[PDB]
């Protein structure tokens, strides 16, 4: 929507954390980080869903959304392996300055910043709440009793774990669908058996289904039809049946002979 | 079995660069880490291909070379930014050691290891050896006269803009199979009018082309018929065809009727 305010709110983690010389509001900044690529991604995604399928490209633009979204887990990793290689320098050389006001103002425009995001989507975004509040505690810890100092590499390696197994599922979802599997709510067996309900149709040979993009589906079969039997109505009822139920975008349906 | 000397010859790049506190030698074992990774996800790929496909899986497991060499590149990527930081650190802070008494060595290994490694693959083979080359250049340059210091951080930079520029093209290649583009070598043009070729056929509505690796292609369409045309000689026409042709492992044609 008009969610440009939190690219501005970016810049107040980067600079103030850079003051404070802390990596806990690297973390909050990372998971702004991942939170901008996803919203980022999809507009893209949206610019480019309009433009037609060229002859080069023949099923058209719909794969920016995974390859959006691979991007911005892949930077989310870039982030965390670099903050943990810092932390863990951090905590073995103990000599580092660390100020609490800085970190204090800067978790406070995170949290301002989280509760904004979350009253635009009115999950892990709830999960990552959880986080900013997590480290404005810390930022209050550091800045109140200044001889602690170990505060902040602590934080930044829950923080970082936290992000990884948040962003886990996603991965997964984008490593499925460029691999080429069967859509999560599609079932191979639920169509197979409607596939072969279709008066005339005896068996299936090839039965593809994949997904473009979460929204995009699409499926191929080779159904082989009993000879007494209209090819055409049959693949007409068979794509009216696939479309109704399973909501496919495409059905390229070879019609053999039995 | 390349890899099985040279992921020991590997170890000597590690520890060689870290007594000479070099950055060529860096490059050198990024080099050394795009090839050891691009094989190794070829071998990996073709474990996961001998399997059969799953009710999960519709196409197999081809997609595992794209994902390997994805992979590859996002670690080349890795390793290339990390040396980009240390060398733009290293310039301007003029304040290191390094001693050729190990980088001369290591880059003897090095060249020796690529002279071995093409001697296996008997392209980017003559790029690789102008790199190793030119790092072996830096290392004499640097021994034989201490004084000069400033020729790690440069060699750093160009062999990371060479090991760029090499694999640009694999990622774009990459990019394409993901976005299911049309494959480089099928032109879509001379798969339609093969279609258009065919008795019977008059026009083809929705044909689609698309490569799950470099070496595996399928295809759809939506031929319609003329009236007075056999179905299944038509689709079996049509599918030999682009076999013979095209080389498409898979055909899905739906026949349709005009």
């Amino acid at each position: 929507a008009a969610c440009a305010v939190c690219f501005v709110f970016m810049a107040g983690e980067v600079v103030g954390g850079y003051l404070a010389h802390s990596l806990a509001i690297m973390t909050d900044a990372a998971h702004l980080l991942a939170d901008v690529g996803s919203m980022m991604g999809s507009l893209f995604s949206l610019w480019l869903s309009t433009r037609p399928a060229t002859r080069t490209m023949t099923f058209g633009w719909h794969r920016s959304e995974t390859l959006g979204a691979l991007a911005s887990v892949v930077s989310l990793w870039m982030v965390t392996g670099i903050l943990l290689y810092l932390a863990f320098v951090r905590l073995l050389h103990s000599d580092y300055h660390i100020e609490g006001g800085a970190m204090l103002l800067t978790a406070s425009i995170a949290v301002c910043a989280n509760l904004l995001m979350a009253f635009v989507l009115h999950v892990h975004v709830l999960g990552d709440l959880l986080q900013s509040f997590g480290v404005l505690a810390a930022s209050i810890l550091i800045y109140f009793k200044p001889q602690y100092k170990a505060a902040d590499p602590i934080s930044t390696f829950l923080f970082s774990i936290c992000a990884l197994g948040s962003t886990a599922p996603t991965l997964r979802d984008v490593l499925r669908i460029l691999m080429e599997g069967t859509p999560r709510n599609v079932g191979f067996e639920p169509v197979r058996d409607t596939l072969l309900s279709v008066p005339g149709v005896r068996a299936t040979h090839e039965l593809h289904l994949w997904a473009l993009t979460l929204t995009y589906h699409v499926a191929s079969a080779h159904l082989a039809i009993d000879s007494t039997a209209d090819p055409e109505a049959v693949l007409a009822e068979a794509s009216s049946r696939l479309y109704s139920r399973f909501g496919f975008s495409s059905c390229t349906l070879q019609v053999e002979q039995y």
